[PDB]
């Protein structure tokens, strides 16, 4: 993943 989405 990205990790950009907001990292939950």
């Amino acid at each position: 993943i990205n990790m950009n989405y907001i990292g939950g």
